[PDB]
């Protein structure tokens, strides 16, 4: 306060352990880089395959990727949804058209553009476009159990993602990024930047990592939205990205740049050819850490035990939710 200083509150805390660094000789991850017309699967070995997964002549509006089923749903610019299941980077099943009911919620016409996947409830989230407003509305994989969350807004979201484990849906406009839960109870706006680009969500890190192609610098956005932090970036404007540990994937139009966010982009650690792709609006990493079922923190407390002659009623408290987690 103005007059003085209060007492000192002490706390003991340990941060998490260092992630193991895989070199250029021993990189074994797999990626899907997704274009508007050319969707391609690549393996990050020194001897890696540069193979086509799927080619669509129509422009694809948004994608959604599942880990447990390996399915890339496809939504075009018209609004007809094609469900396409793959297996390990190639065709096992073709595209199936999935029809969606409007119901009594969608009173007027609305067309789809957006795709996102919850892996805990197996529940799809899409926002709509009105031919006069942009309104988020949730349904099942089959599609009949449709009900809407939130309120319509005029600003177009360009990218929708799900952090299922912490219970959040992020929609990001050209005006702001927003944070909202799965049941429609609480709605929060995070940060105000004119035209942000692509964001990637890590659920264990609790950090939204975002690249502006207009600014061309790092930006860190937290889940409450009040924390903003830059880092030094290698210079080239990449439309999307993926993060693999301490290494950063930056796709050029002919190669891929492997940097550890301090070395230059002119000398990558390893390069993989991307010559069939025109541009990279969506870089998707195939790790099991991209969709964890593990919340990665747990210790019970307040153990109460009420006993008897030959029995006991024993009650404990669940570990509490964090503010970066949801209800
Ligand atoms: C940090 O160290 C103290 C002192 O040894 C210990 O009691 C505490 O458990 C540590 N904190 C964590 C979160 O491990």
């Amino acid at each position: 306060n103005k007059q003085g200083e209060g007492p000192v509150a002490k706390g003991f805390v340990q941060t998490h352990s260092a992630r193991n660094e895989k070199p250029a000789k021993d990189l074994t991850e797999s990626v899907l880089l997704v274009g508007r017309r050319a969707v391609m699967w690549q393996s990050l070995e020194p001897a890696g395959e540069n193979s086509m997964i799927y080619q669509s002549q129509e422009e694809l509006a948004d994608i959604a990727w599942s880990k447990r089923e390996q399915q890339l749903w496809l939504l075009n610019v018209h609004g007809e949804l094609r469900s396409l299941k793959f297996e390990s980077g190639q065709m096992v099943s073709p595209a199936q058209q999935l029809k969606l009911d409007l119901g009594n919620i969608s009173s007027g016409r609305w067309v789809p553009r957006r795709l996102s996947f919850d892996w805990l409830h197996h529940r799809l989230y899409f926002a709509m476009e009105s031919p006069e407003s942009f309104q988020i509305i949730s349904t099942d994989l089959l599609g009949e159990s449709a009900q809407k969350v939130g309120e319509s807004f005029d600003l177009p979201v360009e990218q929708l993602e799900v952090d299922a484990l912490n219970g959040w849906i992020f929609w990001r406009n050209e005006e702001s990024l927003w944070r909202q839960d799965l049941h429609g109870r609480m709605i929060h706006r995070l940060l105000r930047i004119r035209q942000p680009g692509w964001f990637l969500v890590q659920p264990q890190h609790f950090i939204i990592h975002l690249m502006l192609p207009q600014e061309g610098k790092f930006l860190e956005i937290s889940y409450d939205g009040g924390f903003k932090h830059p880092l030094p970036l290698p210079p080239p404007h990449w439309q999307s990205f993926a993060l693999l540990g301490r290494s950063l994937l930056l796709p050029d139009s002919g190669q891929l740049i492997l940097v550890e966010q301090q070395g230059q982009a002119a000398s990558p650690s390893a390069s993989w050819p991307l010559k069939n792709l025109p541009d990279c609006w969506a870089v998707i990493l195939l790790v099991p850490e991209s969709q964890p079922l593990t919340s990665a923190g747990g210790k019970p407390h307040s153990l109460k035990a009420l006993l008897g002659a030959q029995a006991a009623k024993i009650s404990w408290k669940e570990p509490e939710r964090n503010p970066y987690q949801s209800a």
